[PDB]
């Protein structure tokens, strides 16, 4: 059964591929099952996210034919820069005023072992080159949903700035 899957950008030691919505159930399946693999370890239980039409979820693919990689782009339309929360005197915010964003990094995971090689920044890169057809999304035209402080200390890296932007906060 040799069928035929999208790939965005190949790599000497993986590749990136991307199941969107309107895909072949094989595709949707595997998509599927990455899906809880990640947000059973992010510690999420029913997501159910909006615009589930225009959900399009990357995965990076080892050499040996494994998902290492995963992150599920959303649209949005505006985000928030991050911002340090202040101290508490006895033992994150964000701003108020929003920006126009149009990807929005709902969940990025890459497999423990194989991290600080570069496989979130490829997704990311796979993410601003093909979300949108024909055009490239800037550091500054993504935001991540809720990051965690790993998630907090990548962006800051790859979007070269501290204050990111960000959404879905509370
Ligand atoms: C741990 C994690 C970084 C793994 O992804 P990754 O493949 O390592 O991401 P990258 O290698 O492309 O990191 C890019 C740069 O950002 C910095 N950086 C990334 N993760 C960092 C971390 N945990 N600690 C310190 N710096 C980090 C580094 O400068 C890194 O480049 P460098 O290793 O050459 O210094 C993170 O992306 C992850 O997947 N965590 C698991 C749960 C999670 O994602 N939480 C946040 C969701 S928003």
């Amino acid at each position: 059964s040799m069928k035929k899957e999208r790939v965005i950008t190949e790599f000497w030691d993986g590749k990136i591929i991307m199941v969107s919505p309107d895909d072949p159930k094989y595709a949707l399946k595997k998509a599927e099952e990455v899906r809880e693999l990640v947000d059973s370890e992010l510690g999420f239980q029913q997501v159910s996210l909006r615009c589930p039409s225009q959900t399009r979820t990357y995965m990076f693919v080892s050499n040996e034919k494994k998902i290492v990689g995963c992150l599920i782009a959303e649209p949005i339309r505006e985000a928030y820069r991050v911002l340090a929360e202040p101290p508490s005197l006895h033992s994150w915010r964000c701003s108020t005023e929003p920006e126009p964003a149009i990807c929005g990094i709902s969940r990025i995971w890459v497999f423990a072992l194989m991290r600080r090689k570069a496989i979130a920044s490829r997704m990311v890169d796979a993410v601003r080159s093909s979300f949108m057809y024909g055009s490239v999304l800037t550091t500054e035209e993504i935001a991540f949903s809720d990051p965690t402080p790993d998630g907090k200390l990548f962006a800051s890296t790859y979007c070269k700035v501290p204050d990111f932007l960000v959404y879905n906060f509370v």
